[PDB]
RNA sequence: AGAGCAAUCA
């Protein structure tokens, strides 16, 4: 049934003696226990597919039968000669193999008695903190100081005292200030030369410098006196343009001060007289008033007032002008890296009136001036005592210079998030301060103040603003540390979890450098003392005490979770430092692949001989072997139903026997880190054909080789003499002639200078040095990133042998689609036929990079070549669909929705057969287990997957040998390559300080080779299917172990990630013997030690500190619920709000950000953080693309400038609008309701009328827009248009020029945003040449077409080029249907400017500073004159727009989700009858949704949390308007090639008389209207629709579909919250 | 002076 297709050519490979390894015969000859014998296990093993025989076809029993006789022919015994002696034989076989459950809980159940008697427990936490601290000093002698005034800088790098007197001014006033007398006053750090010299650098640079200038603020030093020169150079020489000092845990003079700190802090900031700026205009304007963002905003009065009380208290408390000087600041830090030199330095003044920057020419250093008035003196300099160097006083202010510092660009970039991190961090702290809110609820709004609040209250607040600065203003790393430590120290109020005091002892870092951060170490010791004392509301009887805020009287355990993930996700990326974060990401994997292979036996040098029978129930690396296999045939058969129709559905939806370029995995740009390097035939003939005579006329890559050379023989001359040795016969021709040419003087060479050889030279010179440096009888090779689609052009050009480019022999084949194609295996079997020839197995090589992971430990990613991907990718899509029949599996999830939907399930079908089980019964138990795997790549086996192979019944033999072939090939060849920078910095910290090394130092041969040997460690990503089935299977297993005990009846239930764990146990019967058996005291701590053991035994290392047991409460990966009832953990989105951004355009930014607005809505966050998101996102967005208002490159200055009729909130996105939509539409549709919602308003004022259904009653009728028109072009004749009319015209010339719009030549077959509009305006990317001309498409680019194309003949060659397009319209039309559209589509991507740019590298960090350096330039023009002349073409009628106007209204009339929104919204009732008799933020659920998935029916919920679907695929308009507008332009290419004034053509072919039609009027908006009444869709064929019609069929059908009707659902209500009554 | 703790950037 259903044609089961043999897909492969392997047929006749059998897993054992028939592919490339003998190691099956030794695995299972280390399978053999005293019961089961070897006759047994492979009859088991090789036979089992017999109970899958009922589903499978009649070729797959025969061809397994066929495989099976084989294998136990090969394997040295006499097989069973029919089907039935095989059924008696595995029913045999399964009594036998049945009888080994009671043996494995009898061995877990020793075991956890073994580890019970070999702990040791630790008194008290005081004692774990006492044994940290004991165990770092042991590591880090003499650490721990008691002097304070040799510790590191307090309030990070900046400081901002307020300032009470209202650019050259304030200069100038510091010039007359600093000209007094001298009365210096130095001060103690904690109660002097260098203070001098800076005190004489600054008044000499403020005295006789300051007036040559250049900008208005830069001045250099060349005509001064030599007294002022060695002033001025002695200034420098201060600034210079293990030592660890570690303050202890228990220290209370620290508190003291930090106390006194925080008291002078608020003082200091109780100051400024400002009342108008940039972020307080935004600020004011999103929470001033915030009415404007609701719909119904009479039914709540207390949220929005308390709202605008924090806004009043951010107002008054200085914190918009603390975060806007900050931001300032870091921007002028940022431009003032400029191509200035050492003797000049620039003067950085902000809108502070008193605060004054000098900067000099890693970093920049600068010098910090304060003015201070006399009340505030010594609260200044308690605030500030360990950054003030000197001070002096001047009549009634007192004059202080800070130190020297120095800044990298990412805590440029960190600080330059200020005013986006800390208002929303000041209004989340505020809001769930409870004392502070039940504070601000009593008091009124005039009459809220800072010096009318109780001291509790006051030292509250106090708390608020000391947190909200130190979380938003992160620039160490001793606060990432101990926030991962706060991340990690919050289980305590839980049940039996064995890290209250072995966590503190393990993995606390006491890296304390400071005394701001003692605050925070005593706020969670507080907390962990009340915790040690001794739906769920929390705090309300524990009385414990936030961390961050203090924050007494806790409402929930909701709040805490909030504060705390709040300040654990608002901290930075990409703060640590390369050498030493790839030095220890390259040292982890050393280390655990040395533990393995000093475990079991292996010595360094020797290979990875595959099982030593030590595999078999140890403890290190081991697994049981004959219970692997048991539970893994028990899975297979209790989960496989229908091998035929799971075959059928695996080769149908993976697309199995598609071609390659149609798998979307292998196809799009990523990197994939390929080999490559000179060959050394190259350096001798280079060599050889070097001249004496051309020493000076050596350019490029022979003066590479050459200084390559001579470097290798000024380090390494035995090395390069036995190179030249062994890869030369005239080793003294090739030795006379080095001396030739070392004895010509014409060169230069290079002592030690680090790793600056690699950075200003060529790589082709490092990369020959190294080989020339490692010859050790081997090849060195390094790895460059490639690029995946390059790869994959490649390997299809080698797969039809084409070596070279031909231009004939790709367009002699493949016409149509009856073509040559290929397959994925077909390509599979290829490159493994390939692979397996001997070539050093350079294919097995991988290269490290650093992710970014948001903490001071990092992780990596590891880079795979194409062949081992295709493998990968094979055995990960061949086990997809087996864990897509799992429901007890959630790595085949649907997004974020499938995991909370399966939690949920899980927890309350456990809750309710309890409840159900609890009634007349003897008793009964229950555990819940939240569970973290230890290491879940290095500390695992392998040789267990291969075990799993076998047993697969949807394979058959010879694709199963194929994949026992790649595993076994996978494991043997692997290794790791150093990236070349630290390779030779280790070897010169080797070589000049060491002289011995680590354990990467013992894995290579000291230091001497590049790559070091990984094998048992399959790298992290690499098998995310496979390992989450082992897992699967083992919990499986162990429910069939607990199934044995006699006593006691256990139901387990189970959710699987990879690396996590979400076990349930429900237990009945003599449960007291049951403990008592198991030595646990209770359920969660028998669950905790029998999994632990479990899993032990089945290679997987539990955790026993990030792992806990309970009661009530699962964890599975976020979001934790207790009760059935789920905690929202909205924070994520709140810190995401705030940090990360695309930087790749304003309205991308705007729309990427209002994308987590409406997920933090969704998740049902408090209403008072709302306008908080909407100023901090736009905040971010404004200030990195268009500037936020106050300055130049506006667009509300720009408007009105200009005079457009539009009003302030009218702007749309595109041309640099604000985000002005209310907040139901952003919530329910996105963030393209704002454009819909100004493009509607203003048709609807344009047509005078009421209601959306007369409008679309109107409209829906013929004969009403062409009179619309009619009279709206006699308006403009007659000259008497009006506001509306003028607000219609140009929407109609914005959405129609948005059409043409800017670097238009993109394919965009799968766009994301899915938007009405697009993007308008583009700054240029910084684009190169050199990665262009690493791409060998490009190469083949070059060599087809000659140099004329490289950057009379070009014309005609590029009319050629278009001629042959034009000639094969579906290459540039479709994706590619088949071979002769692929590849020649890869080089037809070269053409034209403005196609090459679509190919880009920046990173998103790299690329703000661009952006800022490029905004304030001409790229020339300018950005403001370029949107000035856009609105003054924009302005004007312009004619035959007609057809935009109507597709327009057509757009915005048909959505169904909005005709079906906007009605409900306009008459919903406003409370009761169950709609909203709650108040406590309960509206922001029921208003938002409950008349929506009313009106879109299907629910019942009053308080639920939401995971929407994609309802809103506005997409299918703006494609077909992406196609054509391509087909337009390629013919406007073609006939621009033709000849000049293209209007009316001189009757050339059809398909030119068409495109001629076609662009005479709008050619999109016609043939929409074609579409709009035919019903064609023809079948494409490739060949009808060529016969029927070329042009209006070619650019209409070929989108696969026309205009036509959305589709609604019901908004997926995952599961309920805690209802509320 | 500042950043970091593989003996690193200035």
């Amino acid at each position: 049934v259903f044609f089961s297709h043999w897909t492969s050519k392997y047929k006749e490979r059998n897993p054992t003696e028939i592919a490339y390894s003998e190691d099956i015969e030794r695995i299972i000859d280390s399978l053999v226990t005293d019961e089961i014998t070897k006759e047994e296990i492979i009859h088991f093993l090789f036979g089992n597919f017999c109970f899958h025989i009922e589903t499978m076809n009649d070729q797959h029993i025969a061809d397994k039968f066929k495989g099976y006789q084989s294998s136990c022919i090969n394997l040295k015994i006499e097989p069973k000669v029919d089907l039935a002696d095989l059924k008696d034989h595995l029913i045999q076989k399964q009594q036998i193999w049945e009888s080994l459950y009671g043996k494995h809980l009898e061995k877990i159940m020793l075991r956890i008695r073994e580890k019970k008697k070999k702990e040791k427990e630790i008194p008290d936490i005081t004692t774990a903190f006492n044994q940290n601290a004991a165990e770092y000093e042991e590591k880090y002698p003499n650490c721990f100081t008691n002097d304070l005034s040799e510790t590191k800088t307090n309030f990070s790098m900046t400081w901002s005292p307020s300032f009470e007197k209202i650019n050259n001014a304030i200069i100038n006033k510091f010039r007359e200030s600093f000209k007094s007398s001298s009365r210096v006053i130095y001060n103690s750090p904690y109660s002097t030369n260098k203070a001098r010299d800076i005190t004489n650098l600054v008044r000499l640079c403020l005295t006789e410098l300051s007036c040559l200038t250049r900008n208005k603020n830069e001045f250099c030093m060349k005509e001064t006196g030599r007294e002022n020169k060695t002033i001025y150079f002695k200034g420098l020489a201060v600034m210079n343009i293990h030592m660890k000092k570690l303050i202890r845990h228990d220290n209370e003079d620290s508190l003291s001060w930090c106390e006194r700190i925080k008291d002078s802090l608020f003082v200091l900031h109780n100051g400024d007289i400002r009342e108008e700026g940039k972020i307080t205009s935004v600020y004011n304007n999103y929470a001033k008033n915030p009415e404007c963002l609701y719909i119904q905003d009479s039914v709540l009065k207390t949220e929005l007032e308390t709202c605008k009380k924090i806004n009043k208290l951010c107002n008054d408390l200085a914190i918009y002008h603390y975060s806007e000087d900050m931001m300032q600041f870091s921007k002028g830090l940022m431009v003032a890296d400029r191509y200035m030199t050492k003797e000049s330095f620039k003067i950085l003044t902000t809108a502070n009136t008193s605060m004054m920057l000098l900067a000099f020419k890693s970093g920049v250093p600068y010098i910090a001036l304060h003015i201070v008035d006399e009340d505030m003196s010594d609260q200044f300099n308690i605030c500030y005592t360990k950054e003030i160097y000197s001070y002096f006083r001047n009549g009634s202010n007192y004059i202080y210079i800070m130190r020297p510092q120095r800044l990298n660009q990412v805590r440029l970039l960190s600080l330059f998030k200020t005013p986006s991190k800390v208002p929303v961090c000041f209004a989340q702290f505020s809001k769930k301060a409870n004392e502070m809110e039940k504070w601000l609820k009593n008091k009124d709004i005039e009459k809220v103040n800072v010096f009318s609040m109780t001291m509790t209250v006051k030292q509250i607040l106090i708390n608020i603003v000391f947190s909200s600065v130190m979380i938003g203003t992160v620039t160490k790393l001793s606060r990432m540390g101990i926030f991962d430590f706060m991340r990690y120290a919050g289980f305590l109020p839980l049940s039996d979890y064995s890290n209250i005091k072995e966590y503190i002892r393990d993995k606390f870092d006491p890296d304390i450098t400071n005394v701001a951060d003692i605050y925070f170490v005593n706020g969670i010791k507080k907390l962990l003392f009340r915790m040690e004392d001794l739906d769920i509301i929390g705090g309300i009887t524990d009385l414990n005490i936030k961390c961050p805020i203090t924050g007494s009287t806790l409402l929930t355990l909701e709040d805490l979770y909030n504060n705390v993930y709040l300040a654990i996700y608002m901290m930075p990326k990409s703060l640590h430092n390369h050498v030493h974060n790839l030095t220890s990401l390259l040292n982890v994997p050393a280390e655990w692949e040395l533990k393995f292979r000093k475990e079991l036996g292996f010595n360094i040098f020797e290979d990875i001989y595959p099982k030593k029978a030590m595999f078999d129930d140890k403890d290190l690396f081991s697994i049981n072997g004959a219970l692997n296999v048991k539970a893994l045939s028990d899975y297979y058969l209790g989960n496989i139903e229908n091998v035929g129709l799971m075959r059928s559905e695996i080769e149908n939806k993976e697309d199995f026997l598609s071609p390659c370029y149609k798998i979307s995995t292998l196809k799009s740009s990523k990197k994939c880190s390929q080999s490559n390097i000179i060959s050394t035939d190259e350096i001798i003939e280079c060599l050889q054909n070097a001249k004496i005579q051309d020493i000076e006329n050596w350019k490029g890559n022979n003066l590479a080789i050459i200084k390559g050379l001579i470097r290798t023989y000024n380090e390494e001359k035995n090395r390069l003499v036995e190179f030249f040795e062994d890869n030369c016969v005239n080793s003294l021709y090739l030795v006379e002639k080095l001396k030739e040419i070392i004895n010509s003087g014409s060169i230069t060479v290079g002592k030690s200078v680090t790793s600056k050889f690699i950075r200003n030279n060529h790589p082709l010179t490092v990369e020959t040095y190294l080989k020339t440096k490692l010859y050790y009888r081997n090849n060195v090779t390094v790895l460059k990133s490639k690029k995946v689609s390059e790869e994959l052009y490649d390997l299809v050009k080698q797969f039809h042998n084409m070596m070279e480019i031909d231009l004939d022999s790709v367009m002699n084949l493949g016409k149509g689609t009856e073509g040559k194609k290929h397959t994925f295996l077909q390509m599979l079997e290829f490159v493994m036929s390939k692979a397996k020839n001997v070539t050093g197995s350079v294919d097995f090589l991988v290269s490290v990079f650093e992710k970014m992971q948001r903490t001071k430990t990092d992780r990596e990613i590891y880079l795979m070549s194409m062949k081992v991907k295709m493998m990968l990718y094979f055995i990960e899509h061949t086990f997809k669909h087996v864990a897509q029949s799992d429901p007890s599996e959630a790595i085949s999830i649907s997004g974020d929705n499938k995991i909370r939907a399966l939690s949920t399930l899980s927890l309350d079908t456990i809750t309710s057969y309890n409840d159900i089980l609890n009634k007349n019964s003897k008793k009964s138990r229950l555990a819940f287990l939240s569970a973290d795997q230890s290491k879940w790549s290095a500390s695992d086996l392998t040789y267990k997957y291969v075990l799993a192979i076998i047993l697969n019944p949807i394979l058959t033999t010879g694709e199963a040998s194929l994949m026992i072939e790649c595993i076994l090939m996978y494991v043997k060849l692997k290794k790791v390559c150093i990236p070349t920078d630290i390779f030779l910095n280790l070897r010169k910290a080797q070589g000049t300080f060491g002289q011995n090394e680590t354990a990467i130092g013992l894995l290579t041969k000291g230091l001497t080779t590049n790559t070091y040997p990984v094998s048992m460690n399959w790298l992290q990503g690499n098998l995310n299917y496979l390992s989450s089935v082992y897992h699967s299977c083992a919990m499986k297993a162990y429910h069939k172990t607990l199934e044995c005990y006699k006593d006691c009846d256990f139901q387990t239930r189970w959710i699987v990630h990879s690396d996590d764990n979400a076990t349930s146990l429900i237990a009945s019967g003599e449960v007291d013997k049951m403990l008592t058996d198991f030595s646990s005291s209770s359920l969660p701590e028998m669950l905790f030690r029998s999994i632990e053991a479990h899993f032990k035994s089945f290679c997987i290392t539990l955790n026993p500190k990030k792992s806990y047991a309970s009661s009530s409460e699962v964890e599975f990966i976020s979001e934790r619920i207790v009760n059935g009832a789920i905690i929202p953990l909205y924070c994520r989105h709140l810190a995401n709000c705030c940090t990360e951004s695309s930087h790749i355009s304003y309205f991308d930014d705007l729309m990427s950000l209002s994308i987590h607005v409406t997920m933090l809505l969704r998740k049902g966050c408090p209403n008072e953080v709302i306008p908080f998101a909407y100023g901090a996102v736009q905040v971010q967005a404004l200030s990195i693309y268009s500037m936020l208002p106050g300055e130049v490159n506006d667009s509300i200055r720009i408007f009105k400038k200009l005079g457009v009729s539009l009003k302030s909130n009218e702007i749309p996105t595109n041309m640099g609008g604000w985000l002005t939509s209310p907040i139901e539409p952003l919530s329910i549709l996105g963030p393209s309701s704002n454009d819909q919602i100004i493009y509607y308003n203003v048709i609807r004022d344009f047509l005078n009328k009421k209601s959306l259904e007369e409008v679309k009653d109107s409209v829906s009728s013929s004969s009403y827009l062409q009179m619309r028109f009619r009279e709206l072009k006699g308006k403009y004749e007659k000259g008497t248009l009006e506001e509306k009319d003028k607000k219609m015209i140009f929407l109609i010339n914005l959405f129609e020029k948005a059409s043409v719009s800017e670097d238009s030549d993109v394919l965009t077959i799968g766009m994301k945003f899915q938007t009405m509009l697009t993007q308008i305006i583009k700054l240029p990317n910084f684009i190169n040449e050199n990665a262009l001309n690493k791409m060998s498409s490009y190469k083949d680019f070059s060599k087809l077409y000659p140099n004329l194309k490289k950057n009379i003949a070009s014309s005609l060659e590029m009319e050629s080029v278009h001629d042959i397009m034009i000639k094969n319209p579906e290459t540039i039309l479709i994706a590619p249907l088949n071979d002769r559209d692929f590849l020649l589509s890869q080089l037809f991507m070269y053409t034209s400017p403005s196609k090459r740019n679509q190919l880009s590298n920046q990173s998103t960090e790299k690329l703000a500073l661009d952006r800022v350096l490029r905004s304030k330039a001409r790229t020339k023009m300018t950005y403001e004159e370029n949107m000035e002349k856009k609105i003054l073409e924009m302005l004007k009628f312009d004619l035959d727009s007609y057809c935009s106007f109507k597709t327009c209204v057509n757009l915005v009339i048909k959505d169904v989700n909005f005709s079906m929104l906007i009605p409900i919204l306009d008459s919903a009732y406003p409370c009761e009858s169950r709609k909203r008799d709650n108040y406590n933020f309960r509206w922001f659920q029921t208003e938002k949704w409950i008349p929506v998935v009313e009106g879109s029916p299907g629910l019942v919920v009053m308080h639920a949390v939401y995971g929407s679907n994609y309802i809103e695929n506005l997409g299918l308009k703006n494609i077909p308007l992406t196609d054509d507008s391509i087909n337009v332009l390629t013919s406007t290419f073609g006939t621009g090639l033709i000849m000049e004034d293209v209007k009316s053509l001189v009757k050339g072919k059809d398909s030119f008389e068409t495109e001629a039609f076609s662009n005479s009027n709008e050619c999109q908006r016609l043939v929409k209207a074609c579409n709009y009444m035919i019903a064609a869709q023809n079948r494409l064929l490739a060949i009808n629709t060529c016969f029927t019609r070329k042009s209006f069929p070619f650019y209409s059908k070929f989108n696969l579909g026309r205009g036509f009707i959305s589709n609604t659902l019901a908004l997926l209500s995952t599961i309920y919250s805690k209802e509320e009554s």
